[PDB]
């Protein structure tokens, strides 16, 4: 009924273990179970199929709530949300009905071992060999996945690399993570985003049934070229990422605020009497708040635009998609730079004693600093620039 | 007799284990021994007493080289260098001859358990109780020390808090760290500066002998009020800190450069062929370099000014000290800002694979994010502003 309230409940529960979990790293097994039990995994699945049928702005509010409590869980959950929509972006009506129903009925976690955003297709590690029955066999190791480990349903891409008619095609499929031959490894380590389970997954002679293949061979690339509905992949993922960062930024700001009010001491050599009345501390909080004020407002407008474009279905035009991606690109930039600035900047007001690991105050920065590198913010900014000056739209792809 | 070359040798040696040492934290036992063996501990001790007799600019270059290798070791060594000068600043010539000679001949580490920079004196934790023979007994626990643990000679402050004529005076002393009742604890933990040994030290009925008391009771406070030679305490320490930050920034920049050249991949969706030819990567390296170019140049000028004021001895004037502190305050701000900006910003050019803990790339940011909070940069900036607008000099103290 009120997924945001549910998210708030989880956030409250998770704040108590936030420091220890960041320190420990590894999979957040108990928290993934909390999410499973909450029902939120089917947030975006249509109510027709047992899901919550939430709109994009609402699902984003949930992501933000979770991200503020825990950057890793925010990304884990937010990215999970982007997987199933692929089914209606490039998959068939039959697949939509079947898989949406199973996901909501079974409260499935979804994961991906999908695109290699910065490799030419014939160099991708996971190959797809066509079989006589119209399916494929997957082989190879996807070195960077998102939530494969711990997932029930895995959205995987492979490239046909033999010399058949499908040579070079990206094959998208949704298969059970528990299928023999699929090995999601426990090898994720990073300065931040430590509990996102973003390690490697091995595929050893993994069969993909014809009916598990989403769209035609190379459907995603064909959709990108045409700015068809499948080209909504990037604006959706990018807007979710931007909101994860904004959530992390709010988490950092609120943690700092509580510390300034309760633990911080005034700088007595400056004659300050109360930490909360230091004029530079006051200015810093104003600046943090104002940076988020603009970033959040922009992000909210972008979600409404995404809702509009989404609701057009296959009637969307390349212009609709391009205008959306430009707006989202700007939000990704605003969120990246606000979150980095705030998550680092709050230390100035917290002070020396707050560097103790018991506070884990650097987890916010480490989390944003890590994920913000998924794709280069410099080209987000450039895409916006090319639109402003030249009226040009981003070239659709996995990150633009 | 090229101490900088010796320091470069150590930096080389320390390279293979920089990541592991930051990860492990604790005390840098092996590296402290390397420094002991190198002879550098007596860098600023006059040649007449067995030391190198290096000037401030040279000593600072040594600190910078070490800080670039390892921020903790840079702080540890640089802060150690600031201890013995106290003997000249407020102690007698007899004490100079005695203590400088011991430090140099024994290759001693010096540590401190000195000022509580943000507490009124009657609230300081370490009390000093005068004794019949003209010495004192120390009691209490200094909660934040610098290299007390692992030191051979400890510079300690206590406050006279009994009803006596010396009531409220700060007593400075230099005692062997092994003096009965001194217990440097192994309780240092922080997000960065992990091997600086900055934990607490307990004093249980610790006797300070009459000849170990440096200057009259309250000598430092009296020297501050008059801008006497003792007031060089802050400009020395502050300039050292700024240069530790600059060293850390260079370390980060160099780590990034090597990674960009050898490991980074071009962003192929933008059509880039070589990571080293990306125009935004090039711009970022330019901005990092330029920020350090300005901060380093200002730092160098400040070191020359410190040398000039130092060389005046007791003839320095309050204006001399004031102009110096204003300059150093500016360097502290420049170094802080540059080091935070670079140590965070290099991630943008390194990219997602560089977030793996095996690279330890966040250690640079964690180190400067931590120490930069020692005293508030906002008041460094304000002190400069007050000089610029009003011609006012900073009020001399332990941090200004």
């Amino acid at each position: 009924n009120d997924p945001v309230a549910v998210a708030r409940g989880l956030a409250e529960k998770w704040r108590a273990t936030a420091v220890e979990r960041d320190r420990a790293g590894g999979s957040a097994t108990a928290e993934r179970e909390d999410l499973r039990a909450s029902g939120l995994l089917s947030l975006l699945v249509p109510r027709e199929y047992g899901g919550w049928g939430a709109d994009w702005p609402t699902a984003i509010e949930v992501v933000r709530e979770i991200a503020a409590a825990d950057g890793s869980l925010g990304h884990l959950f937010g990215y999970h949300l982007t997987n199933a929509p692929m089914i209606e972006l490039i998959g068939s009506q039959e697949q939509e009905e079947h898989l949406y129903t199973q996901i909501a009925q079974n409260n499935w976690w979804t994961g991906n071992a999908s695109s290699e955003n910065n490799s030419h297709v014939l160099d991708w590690k996971v190959s797809a060999t066509p079989t006589e029955d119209g399916g494929y066999v997957l082989n190879g190791t996807k070195h960077f996945c998102s939530g494969a480990k711990g997932s029930d349903l895995l959205f995987v891409f492979g490239v046909v690399q033999d010399d058949s008619p499908q040579q070079g095609a990206i094959i998208a499929a949704a298969i059970p993570t528990s299928r023999a031959g699929v090995t999601p490894n426990d090898d994720w380590a990073a300065i931040g985003m430590r509990q996102t389970d973003s390690g490697s997954t091995d595929f050893h002679n993994v069969k993909v049934e014809p009916d598990e293949v989403l769209g035609a061979p190379n459907a995603f690339v064909l959709a990108f070229i045409q700015s068809e509905r499948g080209s909504l992949f990037a604006p959706i993922a990018q807007l979710i990422f931007a909101n994860v960062y904004l959530g992390i930024a709010h988490g950092a700001l609120d943690a700092a605020r509580e510390y300034t009010r309760t633990q911080a001491r005034p700088w007595t050599p400056a004659g300050i009497q109360q930490a909360t009345e230091d004029p530079y501390t006051i200015r810093s909080y104003g600046e943090f708040t104002i940076a988020l004020q603009g970033a959040d407002a922009a992000a909210r407008e972008a979600a409404h635009l995404l809702q509009t474009v989404w609701d057009k279905g296959d009637a969307l035009t390349p212009e609709d998609r391009g205008e959306l991606m430009v707006k989202v690109s700007g939000v990704k930039a605003l969120a990246t730079n606000a979150a980095l600035n705030i998550s680092s900047g709050v230390f100035e007001v917290i002070g020396a004693r707050g560097t103790h690991p018991r506070y884990g105050f650097d987890r916010f920065w480490r989390n944003v600093r890590t994920h913000s590198l998924h794709d280069p913010v410099s080209y987000k900014i450039a895409d916006v620039g090319k639109h402003t000056l030249n009226g040009q739209y981003p070239i659709p792809g996995f990150t633009s």
